[PDB]
């Protein structure tokens, strides 16, 4: 990505919260990025929820998607969360992160086409094995906080292999928080508890779109208990706060 | 849209504040439109920055404006008057006066200074014509490219949360003259769910105190019908 610095500073967030994680900063462009570590910063990670941003563009370019108004119709049968149980747009799908809507559309897409857009796209190892429904959820795929950032660069920039359209529609369904000077597009994430000393990981992506400046992040922690997932936007959110950024 | 129906107790929130206005909710899945005055629903009033939406869709299907980034939510957002005033000189009455036409756009009045006919000059438009405005680009059925629409549309957002996102813009054409109030505006739409809600609402204004009520107004409105 040409360079990254560390930012010895950042460290007093992770551990006043005693947390092992890791926050990737980039202005302007990934040209010049800042991290509390360089090590983790370039570690791979199940992508788990983030997953769906590329699966989203994915099922747009693939006609799979047929617009941007396209309705994820409920078939009545039981979801394994309740804010999966009704009808969703895409944004709606994002957003709760509704995986029996992403897994249908991988489906549709299928292995051939999901491995050929990951290598477009530079997504991660792009390791898709395991089911073509659950690569992303339990299986093989790995990507750092580093590539995370990269990718969503090209996103802004509408660089990555598909159409402009299909790019925009998947950055409006990203927006999570809109102020008069900055509009943040992000996506959270969660590979889970873990197993016996091996804990899971939780990531908070994404960018912030200025007057005249844009922010790409990625951030990542390791947790064991989902009484932690605060701290995934929390930490990042107040060093960005003390950046000015948000 | 597809009908529309009077619903005058939303005159609460007016007489409250004491308040002359119109409020037009619509909801894209029956077609159908509410609002608390009919005859003031279609009287067409000044645009005012409500017209930076039409404007910044033209600037972008005439070339004029580069792209997103050149950025455009900034240019819609972040005031700078003298930015659209720029785009309107380089777009020419002629292109102007044609896109109005494709859209539709209230009398189509440009007269009165290319650069200034929305802020002061005969440039009229209800608040029925304004939702249906909106529904057209929400629907990129308007004469320009999805790409161009798409990109106004993003940069219109103006609230985000987790079941919607709000695109909106304000309107003002100033205090007015004497028995002349002037006119506030708040246009926009709400996608809620898998539920689209388009609105317009604008209210006569002679002290720029009760500036604020253009939001707080129809704001209560959608709370109370459980939008926002
Ligand atoms: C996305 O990250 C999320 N969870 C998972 O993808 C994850 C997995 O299967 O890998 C999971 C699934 C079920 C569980 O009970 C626990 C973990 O949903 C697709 C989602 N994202 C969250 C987040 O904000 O990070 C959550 C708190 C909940 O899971
Ligand atoms: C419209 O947005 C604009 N500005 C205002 O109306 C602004 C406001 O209400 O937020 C305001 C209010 C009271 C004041 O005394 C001064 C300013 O006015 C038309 C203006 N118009 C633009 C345009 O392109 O039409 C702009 C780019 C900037 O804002």
């Amino acid at each position: 990505m040409g360079s990254i610095t560390e930012n010895t500073s950042w460290n007093k967030e992770f551990s006043a919260e005693a947390v092992n994680g890791v926050f990737v900063l980039c202005k302007s462009s990934s040209k010049s990025c800042a991290t509390n570590d360089l090590a983790r910063a370039s570690k791979e990670y199940l992508p788990a929820s983030t997953f769906k941003i590329p699966n989203a563009i994915i099922g747009l370019e693939t006609g799979v998607i047929k617009n941007e108004h396209q309705v994820f119709k409920w078939d009545g049968k039981p979801r394994a969360m309740k804010q999966w149980e009704r009808d969703l747009t895409l944004r709606g799908a994002i957003q709760v992160s509704a995986v029996p809507v992403f897994q249908q559309i991988a489906r549709e897409v299928g292995e051939v086409r999901m491995q050929k857009y990951l290598k477009k796209f530079s997504y991660g190892n792009q390791n898709i094995s395991g089911g073509i429904d659950k690569f992303w959820l339990e299986g093989q795929l790995r990507i750092s906080a580093v590539n995370q950032v990269e990718f969503l660069e090209s996103l802004y920039l509408n660089k990555l292999s598909a159409s402009k359209e299909n790019q925009l529609i998947v950055k409006e369904a990203l927006v999570t928080e809109a102020a008069p000077e900055y509009l943040v597009h992000s996506k959270t994430g969660f590979s889970g508890v873990g197993t016996e000393s091996n804990p899971g990981v939780a990531w908070w992506v994404g960018w912030v779109e200025k007057e005249t400046e844009v922010y790409f992040f990625a951030f990542n922690m390791d947790i064991d208990n989902e009484s932690k997932l605060p701290l995934r936007k929390s930490i990042p959110t107040k060093i960005m706060e003390s950046e000015g950024i948000i």
